[PDB]
């Protein structure tokens, strides 16, 4: 009763907002019967090509916390809405990652999945990103963001190495199934880069890698009233989550005191600033690396400058600006960006990304 | 009518919590006749040394935005209610820098004047600090956050010799008079630090320097109701307010491409990172600088610890911790301390420290 309203109050809204964009401003009239009698008739509605490939798009210009906006019109929408099975989906997500690597130069891209019916999951994604390093304990053994789902994974009959980089599988569940399904990722299909320093040698002395392509699996893309649930999207990185992040925190892999020895500094003062040496080393490895290999990645400095430019063409067009100021700021030298100069206004619109309770945990 | 309810208000809320802390739970009875009765007779009322002393701590306990909370009560509290005369502010003002100074050994402090009676003030310090550089145009010359005031100084018969680093004169106005009269600081009461690195002897071709104590002037202590609009007050520096900020912001001094030259790298590329490997460079330098003349200053990392003993000890004491994430992260480096971690609550209690509008522009 109460969700079929809500459903045609999102409808409406978008159809309008996506059209008028579009171009398309006279079809809003005879598009919006024909949703309303699907509605009716159903208990929901089906976006056509046009309308979830703009949708994903929109959504993504409307995420408060990613710097690479101004790339929004060129995601690469792939429709698989027809798949059925474990094996489509599976391919599908073989597809995805094949399709955004692209050797190299990566290809902002996402899969639409079918999204859910009355509320109920068709396709549901256990993985947050779909290449991802395990994690263990007894002492901290790969990433400790991937303890709980490696946890599960293993409850599945999965086993991992326990090196530090062990590549998780695909897991996901169907509807109508208990319990996830889990197929291990062919190597063949996935980059990850070694990193080394252009003037350390010894650097490579750390043994530290990250695989190429960040793809979030786990969010959900709000389209119209339309939950998809699955919809798994990619960009390139940029060289900050790796090295002030993924392989800084304390948290996470800690391994600034590890940079310090490699390098030749000491990590008895504070007053040296040997963690900050050792983040900018780290990071100008990273940045290495990836070009090195040919892997796509941005520096925060290229991805700020190109975010400035994103907020002037939100303004030539007349849209409302929307953003999480404490996202994004990089991890390493805010100040030195535009960002941390100026204030956003962190409301949401729709259509977008969402966070979903975890099924594992 | 409904400025003696307001007051009245604010006096109940704080003598209780001051007097709680301070262990006079008995005396608020009796205390808060006093103020009703005095209020009433003139139309406000008169704190104890006691009171706006622990006041004055408290306001600091609630700001937000300091990092170096931890020693809220360790604040000097200098009692200056009782001038009258612009050589009687002077010579305090002039006291406050000495003593804070403490040959080095910076001593936090604070300097309270005469608050508002009937919303006007009897005392209007126009410094933002008291002690700080001009700012001049035709292109930057000096601190461009002291154009609008360097200019007012000069439109009362101050004259600048135009030099990056020239003291601007205490500003302030009395009671009656319609123009703030100015004082040039005695040099001998100033201390500067020339910036130096310790492994780079060409650092000190920049010729960079700065001054040791920041006692911000142009706050509004509110205590109980009663507005000091005039109260000096001081810390030591954290390094990064000097290095990534003052020294660093293209809107301030703008020294990261001549720090690349020093330094020897190139600022080519975004990639290399070298605005970072500057920042930490620069960085470096203003903490030995310090430390080498004998002055008081932090680096972030310890400051951050510092801050974070603080958190546990409000858990302890039963008080509520309230701050602002954005300006308690530092310019460098925020994702290796804890701040960058949590989250805080940005809600405003009082007493407190709060911006008011600026005399001049
Ligand atoms: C093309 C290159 C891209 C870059 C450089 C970029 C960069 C970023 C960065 C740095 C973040 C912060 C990540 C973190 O701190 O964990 C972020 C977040 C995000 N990005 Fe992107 N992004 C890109 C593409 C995309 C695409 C293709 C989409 C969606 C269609 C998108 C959606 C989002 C969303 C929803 C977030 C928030 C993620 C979260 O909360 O975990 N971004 N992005
Ligand atoms: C003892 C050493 C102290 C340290 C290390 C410290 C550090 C800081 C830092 C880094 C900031 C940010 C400044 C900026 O970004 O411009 C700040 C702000 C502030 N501090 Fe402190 N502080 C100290 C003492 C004090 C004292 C003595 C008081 C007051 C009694 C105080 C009151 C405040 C307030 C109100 C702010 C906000 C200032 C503004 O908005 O411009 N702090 N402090
Ligand atoms: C919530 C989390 O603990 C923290 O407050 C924030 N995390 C992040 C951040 N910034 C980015 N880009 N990514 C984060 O994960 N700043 C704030
Ligand atoms: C308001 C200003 O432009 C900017 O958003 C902020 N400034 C500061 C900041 N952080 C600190 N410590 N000091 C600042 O001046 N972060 C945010
Ligand atoms: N640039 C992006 N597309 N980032 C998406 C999130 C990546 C995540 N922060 C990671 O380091 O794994
Ligand atoms: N550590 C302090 N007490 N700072 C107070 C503000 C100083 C100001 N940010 C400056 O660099 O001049």
């Amino acid at each position: 009763g109460s969700h079929m309203e809500i459903l045609w109050n999102e409808a409406k809204a978008f159809i309008a907002e996506c059209y008028q964009e579009l171009g398309k401003e006279e079809e809003v009239k005879d598009r919006l019967d024909s949703i309303k009698s699907e509605i009716d008739r159903t208990g929901s509605y089906v976006h056509t090509k046009e309308e979830l490939e703009h949708g994903a798009k929109m959504a993504w210009r409307n995420s408060n916390r990613c710097i690479g906006r101004l790339f929004w019109n060129s995601l690469n929408v792939i429709d698989r809405r027809d798949v059925r099975t474990k094996e489509d989906v599976r391919d599908a997500l073989f597809h995805h990652i094949e399709t955004a690597t692209n050797n190299g130069k990566i290809r902002p891209s996402i899969t639409i999945f079918p999204p859910e019916e009355k509320g109920e999951k068709q396709v549901e994604i256990w993985n947050h990103q779909l290449i991802r390093y395990a994690g263990y304990e007894g002492e901290r053994i790969g990433d400790p963001a991937s303890r709980s789902l490696t946890a599960a994974c293993e409850q599945l009959g999965w086993r991992g190495e326990r090196t530090d980089f062990d590549l998780l599988p695909l897991i996901f569940r169907m509807r109508g199934d208990e319990q996830p399904v889990w197929y291990e990722l062919p190597r063949s299909l996935v980059i990850e880069v070694p990193i080394t320093h252009p003037d350390i040698e010894a650097f490579s002395d750390l043994e530290l890698k990250w695989y190429g392509v960040p793809i979030i699996s786990d969010m959900k893309l709000e389209v119209g009233g339309i939950h998809y649930n699955a919809a798994p999207f990619n960009g390139w990185y940029m060289g900050t989550e790796i090295g002030a992040r993924n392989l800084a925190d304390e948290k996470r892999y800690d391994k600034l005191k590890k940079v310090a020895s490699v390098i030749g500094i000491s990590t008895n003062y504070n007053t040296d600033l040997w963690k900050d040496q050792a983040l900018v080393e780290l990071n100008k490895a990273v940045l290495y690396s990836y070009k090195k290999q040919g892997v796509s990645i941005v520096d925060h400095h290229t991805a700020a400058s190109q975010f400035k430019r994103f907020e002037e063409q939100e303004e030539e067009a007349g849209r409302k600006l929307t953003g999480d100021w404490t996202w994004l700021i990089p991890p390493i030298s805010p100040a030195a960006t535009h960002i941390f100069h100026r204030s956003y206004d962190n409301s949401i619109v729709k259509p977008n990304y969402f966070y979903q309770d975890k099924p594992y945990e």
